[PDB]
């Protein structure tokens, strides 16, 4: 049947998009983007894969590419993930000084509400290649 419980927690960032053979992955200690909604300790969190279609009639397709939001360590009520646990399009990223304990608190974003910032990553840190950020350009 259709499912339509109440729980919105839409991601801080807008959507990093692949353009490549990989899928994501970011190395230990680094990965996790800009949050200037968050403590130190709040840091912590992964990033999870999305795509969206439709059903046109006609068979008539959206097919945005593979996409990736950022999302703190155990958002979603009974999501039942902690740090580290191995699921299908998600990566873990955490950084110096970030807490290992869930921090749902600050994924209760409403996008009806506010815009989601566009995903940055800090000084130092770069995209992998063939990676880029939604709203994000280079120049200017």
């Amino acid at each position: 049947g259709a499912m339509g419980l109440p729980n919105n927690t839409a991601s801080w960032f807008t959507a990093l998009t692949q353009h490549g053979k990989e899928d994501l992955k970011f190395p230990r200690g680094q990965g996790v983007p800009i949050n200037t909604n968050s403590s130190p300790d709040d840091q912590i969190g992964y990033y999870r894969r999305a795509t969206r279609r439709i059903r046109g009639g006609d068979g008539k397709m959206k097919d945005l590419s593979p996409r990736w939001y950022f999302y703190y360590l155990g958002t979603g009520p009974e999501a039942g993930l902690p740090y580290g646990a191995n699921k299908d399009g998600i990566i873990w990223v955490a950084t110096e000084g970030a807490l290992n304990t869930p921090k749902d608190h600050i994924g209760t974003r409403n996008p009806a509400n506010n815009a989601a910032i566009v995903l940055q990553l800090p000084q130092g840190t770069t995209l992998p290649k063939g990676f880029y950020a939604e709203g994000s350009r280079g120049g200017s």
